[PDB]
């Protein structure tokens, strides 16, 4: 029994290792929106998080999070995106601080042979003062508590089919 | 219970399956014990992982039948294509319409001799129900149920080691 | 049973999905310490990479390390070499594998402040070397198959810099990729 439990964890890290950025984009869709949001009405900074994934392979490790009721200035109106740098195995071989430019995007979730989408974006800068970019060891969140508002994510297939996509593109 | 814990880790893998180049490289192995059991039972068809086109693209599978089906049942090798529902369906362009290249490979050294591969092109038909978007007759799949005789397959070395190779190459 | 089963198929599966990043391998070795001291009571102890592919439908290799050392850099250096595995798609492919293979042993300093010294080695796969010849039986079976550097780094010149650092190395293997087509 206790093999085939440590096999399970072995097997479950090995897939997260593999969680990776396709040319440094990663895509996260949150599914159940409508229950979510709720739960996060419910709960002021209720926060959800993306998997962990690499920029690039041997890469940054790197998480998305979401305030789907928003947080700070944000709060009860807007959706709010952040990122951060968390300990990967490779970091020892990669520049510190972190100063890749980060393209958040929400996506329009329409059919572009039909109509052209229209995503909400926004690129991140990395100021090298700021210490959520410094080396992990030697949360730091950094992002945006207004992203888009309750009013205007209604607008445009943002929420379709009960969920929403959030890209995360770093600059490799 | 853990049939449930490894049907997730299972999902995750297929969420993994992704082209090479828009290529998906099939191998159907035990090729003669298959091909036996086809002639037992018509109806049973192979089927390839589902495999997404390109990272956050259209999720398809390939199917055969070894002993084939329809006007090549007892006499062909026949080969399918089907569009499965995606995660990210809802940001594809939709009739499905990337041209599809089916091969059966040769598998020759070709640092020997040049493989003679068998190979069929096709643009996807818009009127085909499952080319359209998943959700919005016969549950068979498109492609070609005469794509290679039994006499032809038993030349060159298109079953070797008792294996045979399908390559799908969907144009990006 | 039927579970055990099925974490030996999702086991396939992921080594499946073991696939270089534009033909590069990048090893971890952790616990270098204890590692040096088990390989030091035990001359045959090599540490295996996980098997990879060099990319997708390519060959399968895998790297191995004695720490310390093998044949002529056996207590003196880290050796380091690597061979060709049984791959699914070998029927397919050129033999004998005769792609360009680059070793580094990581100098783990940040390249924004310092350059790194990596220590290197390349070189292009014998024809005669019996492992990079096609995979697969006869009476003879054995493992001495793998080409490779007895002396990669002496014992001395992996404790300067930072090659080993916070008890871990990391060894890198470039493999040659085939060649993208351009149509004019
Ligand atoms: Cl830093
Ligand atoms: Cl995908
Ligand atoms: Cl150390």
């Amino acid at each position: 029994v206790s093999r085939q439990r440590q096999e399970l964890q072995e097997l479950r890290r090995e897939l997260e290792e593999l969680s990776v950025g396709s040319d440094g984009v990663l895509i996260w869709k949150i599914g159940s929106y409508g229950r979510r949001l709720q739960e996060a009405k419910a709960k002021p900074n209720l926060e959800c998080f993306s998997p962990a994934f690499y920029t690039h392979k041997y890469g940054y490790k790197l998480q998305v999070s979401a305030f789907l009721n928003g947080n700070g200035s944000g709060e009860g109106t807007h959706l709010s995106l952040y990122i951060r740098v968390l300990p990967g195995a490779f970091d020892n071989l990669l520049e510190w601080p972190f100063a890749r430019r980060v393209t958040f995007s929400l996506l329009d979730q329409s059919d572009p042979g039909l109509a052209k989408p229209q995503h909400v974006t926004e690129t991140f800068h990395p100021d090298p003062n700021w210490k959520n970019f410094q080396k992990p060891g030697t949360s730091l969140g950094f992002g945006y508590p207004k992203f888009i508002s309750h009013q205007d994510i209604r607008k445009r297939n943002y929420v379709r089919d009960d969920a929403v996509f959030i890209r995360a593109a770093v600059e490799l």
